[PDB]
């Protein structure tokens, strides 16, 4: 056969061969000798401007102008820029398309059949912290639109040579605080004791509850970060409640609506844009697996599970997954009621399998992580659970970036 | 560079320095990772010489009498056979000491923790189709044991460069018949319609349930393999039940007690044995939610949601995801009940996490699959998930290998 990897459904039988794969530049982690692909982080003028060539090369061929007399001067112009300012400035266009495909290149994202449907916000003017803070603004309103999500990417400035960086030290746009207990436990999310800190030495006066939402820590260029309070009513929250479990309310559990992702770098044609928040709308599994049932997050699985008088003692009860699934059901219930948009793992999975087959004949393959596509719950009850996948980085791509601090 | 592994729930760190130990190629290259592919792609005497070599010095070290005579002299045992016959013969306690890390170095495997627990029985004075019936008969009978499942593995006679290989057809010593209709369906096991249609065809009388236990193709060297029906008294099944849902009884599901794979092949020193049977016992997943749920296998979420009056029409009532945990419990139960072995997936993952901590400190590491040691349903909730984990190839080694028709 090909000289390609053979990528199987096992479900289906079905056979398709990569070979977008050829494609990637950058290596990844494995090795003939071992794979790394469980881990989750493992560790110039000539240099950009063939990453410029490149990306230009790719837009050219999405517009269909590909050899045309508009791409070699385009060429030009780049080569040019580089020449006398080693750097150089994307067009609008050029952005919005590689912001896309930033997103499309993401092989740990199962939203992608979504790609095409993305809002562009250029805020490459931007100049200051508190123009930060209203374009950050804006983008949760439009983004937010009452319950009916839209996906969105607000692009601030790209590094520059000896300038500092544009950087919202926040992980996401929205997070609940945690704080330390004397004890040692934790009140709040423990995946955001850091930044909860960072913000109280920043000078934010700090809450006692369990989903305080925190204050952004944004950072214009050589200067300290500055600390801004989003007003409470652009923060969308949905409370939680379940279809039939009339005590589930009781419980006080609550989750945003928003999930916009604020600490990835995103690179296009070797340009860095080192702020650069995107959001769209979660997977139910997100909300009611991971954050409130993770060990190391809110970890309400036990309480749950002794409201619903299931035996604990022993695991043979199944007592985890039975609470896991009630958890999941009333996340969904209680978005669906309130009219915010989420999509279950099933709906999610089917959606990314059509995404891969629209890909197989547009590219040739999708890049893609197995691990973190395949839900945390109910694996194997998804159609992606029974389909390899071939992982591989191409670019534009979202990648991750050191912290400020 | 060693991999650095992650526990992302503890935030303990280990270096893997046992996959230094891989004289192995896995299908990963620095330009695409092919970790969640289930089969490899690619499926003299010095190369023998030190696999044998360097098999010998494993064993001689694992009884600490590395240097000694008795080592020296094995060394020129094997030496001599192997310059004068291009092959040769280990000894039955080296066969024990090699199937049993053959156990331990084998990725895909959530119950290594049991590893030094292995019945090895000797049959490589076998020399007909008749005799491999009688030792697999054998097998069956210590191995299930009224229900107290033992583990255990039969090898028969290793490759020769003259001639065919001894070879058992079937993929387990039980395996349902699946029938394939004239309007393409099938009743019983799609996964055995193949081995089903074989058996005919060498004459079996086929029955027509859902759960008929199929004879055994046997295949001594070069000749066609011969049909042996098992005594219905040597194959403990269960049948399924649910301990609060009467009707699911009513379902008249049931499975096998013993788990015993027959179509792997053993490697051990640069020997090859293919024909190794060997079994211990199911973690519940495995019938559960794979061979019950499974689309393609038995596919019974539908009949037992619609059992269990759940809206079927919506993904979003996680109908799928209640039925499977019915399921999976129904197992349990009906296993616990009929006094027979099984694991669960908790206790199960948390006895490999044991593991990986015995074998950090004895070796150094220990290769693991993600994709298959994580359970198919309850990821998250289970501490595997968040586990980061190091895929290489040690021998000895358990291997595929092709069909033989
Ligand atoms: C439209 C609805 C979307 C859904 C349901 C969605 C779903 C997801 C989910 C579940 C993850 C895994 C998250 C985790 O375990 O922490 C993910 C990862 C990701 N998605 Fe999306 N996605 C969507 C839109 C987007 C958009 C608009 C972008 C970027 C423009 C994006 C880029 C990403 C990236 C970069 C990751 C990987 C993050 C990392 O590696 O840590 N996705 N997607
Ligand atoms: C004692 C209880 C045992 C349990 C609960 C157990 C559990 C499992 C499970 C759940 C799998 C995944 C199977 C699948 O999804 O199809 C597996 C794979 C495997 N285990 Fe075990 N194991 C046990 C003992 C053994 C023994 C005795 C051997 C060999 C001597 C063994 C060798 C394997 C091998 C080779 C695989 C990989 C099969 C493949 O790659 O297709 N295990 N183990
Ligand atoms: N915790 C670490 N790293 C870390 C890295 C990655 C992640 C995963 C990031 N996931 C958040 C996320 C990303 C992308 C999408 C989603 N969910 C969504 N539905 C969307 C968000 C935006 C558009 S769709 C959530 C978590 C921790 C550390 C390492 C060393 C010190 S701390
Ligand atoms: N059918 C193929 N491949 C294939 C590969 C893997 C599997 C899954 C094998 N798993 C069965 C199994 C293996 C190991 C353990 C278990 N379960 C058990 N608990 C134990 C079995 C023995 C001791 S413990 C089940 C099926 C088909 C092909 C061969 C050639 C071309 S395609
Ligand atoms: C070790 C392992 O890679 C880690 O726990 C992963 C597994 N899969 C994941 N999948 C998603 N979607 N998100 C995650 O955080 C992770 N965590
Ligand atoms: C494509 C994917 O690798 C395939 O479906 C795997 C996933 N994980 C698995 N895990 C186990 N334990 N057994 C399996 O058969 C599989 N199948
Ligand atoms: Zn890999």
């Amino acid at each position: 056969g090909p000289k390609f990897p053979r990528v199987k459904n096992w479900e289906l039988g079905s056979i398709t061969y990569d070979t977008l794969c050829a494609q990637s530049q950058q290596d990844g982690p494995c090795t003939p000798r071992r794979c790394l692909g469980s881990l989750v982080l493992p560790r110039p003028a000539e240099q950009l401007l063939s990453q410029a060539r490149d990306f230009i090369n790719q837009y050219y061929s999405s517009i269909k102008r590909s050899g045309s007399q508009a791409h070699e001067e385009r060429l030009q112009e780049v080569e040019a820029e580089v020449a006398s300012t080693g750097t150089y400035h994307l067009r609008e266009s050029e952005l919005v398309f590689g912001a896309k495909q930033a997103w499309r290149n993401a092989p740990r994202c199962v939203g992608r059949i979504q790609w095409g449907k993305l809002q562009v916000f250029d805020a490459r003017d931007c100049s200051s912290a508190q123009e930060m803070f209203t374009y950050i603004c804006n983008h949760i309103k439009y983004a937010t639109n009452r319950g009916n999500l839209r996906s969105a990417i607000t692009v601030f400035p790209q590094r520059a040579p000896g300038r500092g960086d544009f950087r919202i030290w926040n992980s996401q746009l929205v997070r609940y605080a945690g704080y330390r207990q004397q004890d040692g436990s934790v009140r709040g999310d423990p995946a955001n004791v850091e930044i909860t800190e960072l913000c109280i030495q920043h000078g934010w006066t700090p809450g006692n509850g369990r989903f305080d939402v925190l204050p952004l820590l944004l950072q214009a260029p050589d200067e300290a970060p500055e600390l801004f309070v989003l007003p409470p009513e652009l923060v969308l929250e949905v409370p939680l409640e379940h279809p039939t479990l009339e005590w589930f309310a009781a419980l006080g559990l609550r989750w945003y609506a928003l999930p916009a992702v604020s600490n990835m770098l995103l690179e296009i044609g070797g340009l860095e844009f080192s702020a650069a928040p995107f959001s769209g709308w979660y997977m139910s599994t997100e909300i009611g697996t991971r954050n409130l049932c993770d060990p190391h997050r809110y970890n309400i699985l036990e309480d749950v599970a002794v409201c619903m008088d299931l035996d604990t003692r022993t695991t043979s009860s199944l007592w985890k997954d039975k609470a896991a699934v009630e958890i999941n059901l009333a996340v969904l219930h209680s978005f669906q009621l309130a009219k915010v948009t989420i999509v279950d793992h099933h709906a999610a999975t089917v959606s990314f399998m059509k995404h891969l087959d629209n890909e197989q004949k547009a590219r040739g393959g999708c890049p893609a992580d197995w691990a973190w596509i395949v839900p945390p719950i109910s694996g194997s009850l998804t159609p992606v659970f029974h389909q390899e996948m071939v992982n591989y980085i191409l670019s534009p791509a979202f990648r991750y970036q050191p912290d400020p601090w």
